[PDB]
């Protein structure tokens, strides 16, 4: 018995994840770990002669790709549709979420008055300009983040927040995450919006000493509410191995797997905040109540209306 995973977790391996797994079910797990939309370009190219059995992918965004491309098969399981928060899976029981992450605010207290942010809304205040940097749009994270906006507030208000949020950046877009954490923590800008989990990693030396004196620098501010995004699960549509695939999906989801998966990369299982220290100290947040699907829903629109008010 075996199962054959494609996982676009690629920070690094859940590999002891999977051999837990393997010593107590018997089932031999190969995995592959590379970027999801890798795998998503290679599952449609090979469709019935796929190998893959469950695909992990990471994001809201991502995940709306694969379904779109009739990735998934709906699957049955008593414990995913009693375990997994509605929020966090799909309703039609293709895809079900494993991990959270929360992108939020980070600031460099030396640079801008912290006082002054608690949320998203705050950034567009004439005080920051020239001091709010972002990565640019290219990002699912920060696709997600648009779609967030939109889901709640509609396409005209999120509009205009993007406008004065745009026209407080004054530095060219970053090409990822932790480059920008490096810059708040610098001091060549003054706010950021980044994966809490990039915050965790360079305070928990995993970046080496530079980074990690750069991220002490920063303030974390979660907003309130927050805006929460996944990682997620589902059984290839054609899948060999589909009653295994199952089996470690279930597994994945538990309090045990879940909390495997989440301690790897610093973020929060499914069901409750991090026990890690260093992301506990962060604070405590509430969800927004926005489902992941309803990220997937408006993904095109958060494009369409980043270009036109010019994140690129
Ligand atoms: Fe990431």
């Amino acid at each position: 018995k075996e199962v054959k995973v494609y996982s676009g977790r690629h920070y690094n391996t859940d590999k002891e994840v999977y051999q837990k797994f393997q010593e107590q079910t018997g089932i031999k797990v190969r995995y592959i770990e590379t970027d999801g939309k890798a795998i998503i370009e290679r599952l449609k190219r090979e469709g019935k002669n796929s190998q893959a059995d469950l695909v992990i992918l990471v994001d809201a965004a991502i995940i709306e790709n694969a379904s779109k491309a009739n990735l998934f098969q709906k699957i049955n399981s008593n414990f995913l549709e009693n375990s997994v928060p509605n929020n966090l899976r799909d309703p039609r029981n293709k895809w079900f979420g494993l991990t959270r992450r929360l992108r939020v605010i980070i600031s460099n207290p030396d640079i801008v008055d912290i006082t002054k942010i608690k949320n998203f809304e705050d950034l567009t205040n004439p005080s920051f300009k020239g001091k709010v940097c972002l990565r640019n749009r290219k990002s699912p994270y920060n696709q997600s983040l648009v779609s967030n906006q939109i889901a709640k507030k509609g396409v005209g208000q999120t509009k205009i927040w993007l406008k004065g949020l745009i026209s407080n950046v004054s530095t060219p877009y970053f090409s990822g995450d932790s480059s920008l954490i490096r810059a708040v923590g610098l001091g060549t800008c003054g706010i950021g919006i980044v994966n809490h989990y990039y915050v965790a990693r360079m305070l928990d030396g995993v970046k080496g000493p530079r980074d990690a004196s750069l991220a002490e620098k920063i303030k974390l501010i979660i907003p309130n509410p927050a805006h929460v995004n996944i990682t997620a699960g589902g059984v290839y549509k054609y899948a060999e191995n589909k009653t295994e695939a199952i089996k470690l999906l279930e597994y994945l989801a538990s309090s045990e797997g879940s909390q495997g998966l989440a301690n790897k990369t610093y973020e929060h299982p499914l069901k409750e905040s991090s026990q890690n220290r260093i992301v506990s100290k962060f604070g405590d947040f509430t969800p927004d109540n926005v489902t992941i699907k309803e990220l997937g829903k408006f993904n095109s629109k958060a494009i369409e209306i980043m270009k036109e008010v010019g994140w690129n």
